[PDB]
């Protein structure tokens, strides 16, 4: 039994508490956390998470970094015997869901942005969100110079530099490149900032000047340069069948809106890929692996318009497979899929959202494994309780333990939202030692992960780009692994 059920051991993180580093770049509490993270260590966990705030380091002005503070956290997680998820985070903390803190980006940007307030996702209405610079911007010479890729990958080598001794001992396990809000590779489509709920379809932010023109100038090409962007797709909080968009036989399906759906879509695969090309470059020869977030849409899955992934920028539909792309295009960066949504059944959701959660983590982790990429994962929203721990344990080994060797299908790991008091009272602590312990296939904790067959060599160069055909190719629908109804692990057990 020991060693099979070691080979079948999946990694357990624990996100941080928001704003352990705060907005002047002061680590207030390190008294307070090293108690909570010792109570993680005894309880079997493998690491924790953190968000690496730009909006924090990078204050001062263009190249100034402050990384102080974050080695004061990194050495006391590595005190405390934990390994470690670094977010290079991008966005703001503060208008989505859970948000507890506010970290805006830098204000040397938000300055240029006065100027310039097409560096923003922009909605058709012509709001300006200022969490994230849109795609539009990533190759902009325009701060000061700088395009916001150039930025992005400055920041990544400024980090892997400074904290050059944590990599070379191993603390730092993968990091996870964020690719725009709440670190994730997808537009703000679902913005509370802006009257946002759940389960509104959500809305286009492809507005902007600079993504507009460039849309423009496909149609052109396409030889309809008189295609505009939507303009049938309704509002935040609309229901699809209200829209002409996204009604049956509505615009969606149209040359148009066909063309229009792969042309935004694209635009994350290639804002993801040129990103990631730099992180590459940054991390080069670190023991670490690169990772990306991608949110789980699951309300109007189970509609045929899938209209809130569409408006997230995932071009998912009953016969079109939107995250195998994203899968194939992490292969050349040997990078994790992270999928952020893992707790969930579709019966804890209300009818009128059409959600399918369930379905939607079967189809992108069969993806990332059809495409032979690492994935992993999150839970969307706080839960303390065994049924959402069993839901976790049945997606990281979908087809149970294998007795007799590793499992034929894992997750790489799963990173738990979040520390918090409430964790670590006693009977939820209790429950969430269970979730590890299960999840560790019954084995104790296992500090060296060359043991269960997740040893970290060092980054290698990605490989060469894959042209955006032969990522398309990947949207063909493929069967999902079969799942099991129920885990062989779960925590009452
Ligand atoms: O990008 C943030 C978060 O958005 C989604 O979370 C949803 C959640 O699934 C809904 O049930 C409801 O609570 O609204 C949340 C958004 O405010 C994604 O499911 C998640 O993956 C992503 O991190
Ligand atoms: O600290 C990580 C991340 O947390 C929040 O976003 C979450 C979201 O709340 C979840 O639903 C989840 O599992 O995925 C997101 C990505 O981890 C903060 O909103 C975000 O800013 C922060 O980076």
């Amino acid at each position: 039994s020991d060693s099979n059920m070691l080979l079948n051991y999946v990694p357990v993180y624990v996100m941080l508490p928001l704003g352990v580093v705060n907005v002047d770049n002061v680590f207030e509490d390190p008294d307070g956390l090293k108690e909570q993270l010792l109570q993680l260590r005894a309880a079997g966990v493998d690491g924790v998470m953190v968000d690496v705030w730009w909006g924090i380091i990078e204050l001062k002005g263009p190249k100034q970094y402050d990384w102080r503070a974050y080695r004061s956290l990194l050495q006391l997680v590595q005190e405390c015997g934990l390994t470690l998820q670094a977010i290079m985070s991008f966005h703001q903390c503060g208008g989505n869901v859970g948000d507890i803190v506010n970290i805006p980006i830098p204000q040397w940007v938000l300055d240029i942005g006065e100027s310039n307030h097409d560096i923003f996702y922009t909605n058709r209405s012509g709001t300006r969100n200022k969490e994230y610079l849109t795609v539009g911007v990533d190759n902009e010479p325009i701060f000061h110079g700088r395009t916001a890729i150039e930025i992005y990958s400055d920041y990544m080598k400024s980090f892997r530099e400074n904290m050059s001794d944590f990599l070379e001992s191993g603390l730092i396990i993968d990091i996870e490149v964020g690719l725009g809000p709440a670190g994730e590779l997808r537009y703000p489509s679902y913005p509370q900032s802006q009257g946002w709920e759940f389960p509104g379809i959500g809305e286009f932010q492809c507005y902007d000047k600079y993504l507009k023109a460039d849309f423009k100038a496909a149609v052109a090409r396409a030889g309809h340069p008189e295609w505009e962007l939507p303009d049938d797709a309704g509002k935040y909080n609309d229901v699809p069948e209200s829209t002409g968009f996204f009604k049956s036989n509505g615009t969606y399906v149209t040359e148009k809106g066909k063309f229009f759906l792969t042309w935004y879509s694209n635009k994350l695969l290639n804002h993801g890929d040129q990103i990631l090309d730099e992180a590459n470059k940054a991390f080069l020869g670190c023991k670490v692996k690169l990772a990306i977030k991608v949110s789980g849409i699951h309300w109007w899955y189970k509609v045929e318009n899938h209209a809130a992934e569409l408006t997230a920028g995932y071009y998912n539909l009953n016969d079109r497979d939107g995250y195998r792309p994203i899968a194939r295009m992490l292969s050349r960066h040997h990078a994790i899929l992270n999928f952020v949504c893992l707790e969930m059944r579709d019966s804890e959701q209300p009818s009128d959202a059409k959600s399918g959660p369930q379905e939607l983590v079967q189809q992108v982790l069969s993806g990332g494994w059809r495409e032979d990429i690492r994935v992993a994962g999150e839970n969307a929203l706080p839960r303390y309780d065994a049924t959402a721990y069993n839901q976790i344990i049945l997606n990281a080994r979908p087809q149970g333990v294998n007795n007799n060797g590793p499992p034929k299908l894992s997750m790489f790991g799963v990173t738990y939202l979040r520390l918090s008091d409430d964790l670590l009272q006693k009977s939820n602590f209790n429950i969430f030692k269970k979730f590890v312990l299960k999840m560790h296939a019954d084995q104790d904790y296992c500090a060296n992960p060359q043991k269960y067959n997740h040893a970290i060599t060092p980054l290698k160069p990605s490989a060469p780009k894959i042209p955006i055909e032969v990522l398309l190719e990947a949207t063909k629908p493929t069967l999902p692994f079969p799942w099991l109804p129920e885990t062989d692990m779960k925590v009452d057990g």
